[PDB]
């Protein structure tokens, strides 16, 4: 069988976008899937490769909780999490509400902290575990008006380094990658409702020395390696899937 | 006279450490300095430079918001912000509890978001403006058992780069420092704390090319610069002021 | 027939450590792989793979040229280079002699830059093309008396994102693995000749998250997971395998 | 004066970075001297008050002489700045090996090994500094610039390979990595563009402050990090670089 054959993963925001590559490519390899969303849809996404779907929002710390013991459950065990779900609050320091701001690090930064402690808890049981942080180039950079993304993935890329130390005695190693621009449907909707879509996603392409955006199985390829024993000495790391786009201007 | 003469400079926490060094050098430089702190002896390092003490409570935005208006108005201008109060809740993620990890996060990266923006509105009345993030070496790299400090500080990292662009436009430079071992008197706690106090310290020490601690004077100088308009084409600066920790292992 | 099936496949440095360890993973995923090294012993490990053997002195631009295109002509196609060969010089700027620092920076950052090249111009004709550079956690940070192997390793790092940026339009995709103490021949030797080998070891495994050395094979994985399609959004990357070396101290 | 009785020495001080901060260290009460391939460099040490050698850092005896002469001109060595610098167009593909080996010596191979002739100089006096002229192109890649990428990146991690060997002569040894700063080099690059002023706009829009720098702006660093007001800096790669690094 599989890489992920009879192993449980976790997966946030699996109802789309990468998040559902991430998914399909653990389903793909033997796993058993539980993906939690705020999206109801996210029900198709799991019925589609044999998981779990959780109704879940990760705003909520007794959500959290109730996410890892349900997920934990249905699986028979935890091998794997993924802390892939995130969201935005448009503006600068200067725009940007303090209660959105606030809310955009308790989803992106204390989510990914708190998660990561449940599922360590359940990882001890079997052989190892993995934890696998999406951040964002945006996590190493900034960009304008995008305050509270820029910092919670700022946490989120030395959380992963805080997470590696910590869990590394219990057998669990902990990786985060770091994608480019990747063709998700929420950055093909930003491209279509732009004045010029076709300059806007050329613009974009012209970012990453590859000319183009990412795929987001290209983003899960990554998510599945960093998360597999062919990474067994790789801990504490920060992957870019950028296509060479923070390596340049 | 002097390289801040007749400017307003905000710092956090100002009662000690390098907060107090910073706004020491600042009325050196002929500054009008405002710091605040929830420790009382704040108001004699005011009495003793020159400047105004607020006594303070960052966790809250209310206070945040009373801060700078009372600054303002106390000082006449607002030139300068320092962002140098911080706190800590030893744990990884499996031992700190939620409440002590979002107080962390609210007043190590919240709180000099929204002074940033707070101070940035009172900076556009003059010249130019500068705002220096007291970061940490911790906020690079993590170490055993400080989930929340490591994220915070990872977080306050991308906020300077995020804060340099955004604040940019309005000519107002973002910076951090990020200090190594610096003897102030929350170190020399932790020190003394220890079953060899002597031996906790050399074996600091040893961790620095320079092989000793950092004096908060040390940190004063490299904010001092960096506010000033001899860092004129520095800004989204991350400064190690650590006398090569983060140059080897 | 596996990942690398009828692939082509460079090696330098083969005859033993990590480069051994590259050439057999190649050869289990059904490459055809030249590997050159100094030692002629690295006839046997060809032998042993179904692979080609070279002996080469990297150090002479004329025996990079004749390595790729024997290996080229040996092989039918050339897929992927590592750039795995590498020398020390013991010495601060103080102590390293000028001929031995020049020859250095000739095998470690000047030879994989040509063979790059070299190769590059064979990886036009099929499919697409892959390198990877073996840097270390020396090419990030500097150690003690180690400078011609820090600066050349350091060159290496943006080498390795110079290549990915102007053979991006080739579709060649250039990474790097940063390695941290790994348990090949070369490093066992080290600590063997140690005054203490047991603390000698014991330190070093301290340095890393998971508290272990690394084996080769755990590098020749990460270098498989980048010169493979499953990294087809990857490239200018420099992906730490160190268990975690980089993200403390 | 911050570097009063002090002696510098400056590479590249002909013209661009390396003159401003020639001046900005003489400006300061420094004994400066600069070395340059440039005659006009004269120039510059005659209106300072310095000394002037005509060096090609390329070669391995020009640089023992340079310290030698400078050290014998100026009476003692506390500062020595690593500014000059060439590049060699083209990729790994473009780019001819004589050319690259060039670039690694003038750029790598020199501040090697003027820091170790300049560090048994400063022994003498109380303490030493180092700081080395690196670039945002020693962090990141462009087109077609592999041996300037390749050196500038070497560069970096020497400046912490020097930080951590040289401590124990209680000498610093700090790096400035610099954006687009309006030396000549980089005008005369603009005016051969079809659209001078777009070409220059294109380039200032890299930066958060949305200009090119002065060379003073960076000499205003450099003097920082030589300064004892960075006791605490060494290993440190400051960017000097308007926001250029920190955003795409
Ligand atoms: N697409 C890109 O270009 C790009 C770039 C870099 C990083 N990222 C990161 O990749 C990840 C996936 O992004 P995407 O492009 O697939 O976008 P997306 O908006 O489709 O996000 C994936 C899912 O997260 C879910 N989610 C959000 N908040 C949630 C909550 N409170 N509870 C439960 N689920 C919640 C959403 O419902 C969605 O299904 C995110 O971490 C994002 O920041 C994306
Ligand atoms: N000392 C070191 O070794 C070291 C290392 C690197 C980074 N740092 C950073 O440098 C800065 C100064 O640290 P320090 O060593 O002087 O320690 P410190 O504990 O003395 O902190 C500075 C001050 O912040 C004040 N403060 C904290 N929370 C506050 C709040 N809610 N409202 C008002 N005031 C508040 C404290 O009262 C204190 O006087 C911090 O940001 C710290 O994280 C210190
Ligand atoms: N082992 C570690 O702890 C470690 C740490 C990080 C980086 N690295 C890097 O990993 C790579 C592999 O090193 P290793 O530990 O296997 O050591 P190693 O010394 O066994 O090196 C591998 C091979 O390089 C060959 N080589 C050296 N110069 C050559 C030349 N001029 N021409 C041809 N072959 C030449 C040697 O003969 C040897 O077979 C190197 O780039 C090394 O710097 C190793
Ligand atoms: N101008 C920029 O935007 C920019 C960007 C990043 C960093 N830098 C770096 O700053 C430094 C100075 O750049 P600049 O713009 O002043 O350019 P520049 O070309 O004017 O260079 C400085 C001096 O170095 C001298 N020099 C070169 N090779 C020499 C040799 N072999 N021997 C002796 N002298 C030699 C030149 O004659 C020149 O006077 C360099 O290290 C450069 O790469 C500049």
């Amino acid at each position: 069988m599989g890489l992920f054959a009879g192993k449980g993963v976790l997966v946030t925001g699996g109802a789309r976008g990468i998040g559902r590559a991430i998914a399909q490519a653990f389903a793909r390899e033997g796993a058993l899937v539980a993906l939690c969303d705020l999206r109801p849809e996210g029900k198709e996404v799991a019925e589609a490769i044999g998981g779990a779907f959780f109704q879940v929002d990760l705003e909520d710390e007794r959500e959290r909780v109730r996410f890892v013991e349900e997920a934990a459950y249905a699986l028979g065990r935890v091998d794997v999490l993924v802390n892939n779900a995130a969201i935005a609050a448009p503006g600068s320091a200067l725009t940007v509400r303090l209660p959105e701001w606030r809310r955009v690090l308790e989803v992106n930064l204390t989510a990914p902290m708190h998660l990561s402690a449940l599922a360590a808890r359940e990882m001890r049981k079997p052989g190892p575990g993995a934890i696998v942080n999406v951040a964002s180039y945006l996590g190493l950079f900034a960009e304008q008006e995008n305050a509270a993304y820029n910092a919670s993935k700022g946490g989120l890329v030395n959380l992963t380094r805080s997470l590696a130390l910590d869990l590394a005695p219990l057998r669990i190693r902990v990786n985060a990658v770091a994608p480019g621009f990747i063709a998700t449907e929420a950055l093909l909707e930003l491209i279509a409702l732009s004045p010029d879509p076709e300059r806007t996603r050329r613009d974009m392409e012209d970012l990453h020395a590859l000319r183009r955006l990412g795929k987001p199985e290209e983003v899960a390829e990554a998510v599945l390696f960093l998360a597999s024993e062919k990474a067994s000495f790789i801990t504490g790391a920060i992957l870019p899937v950028d296509g060479g786009l923070t390596a340049s201007f």
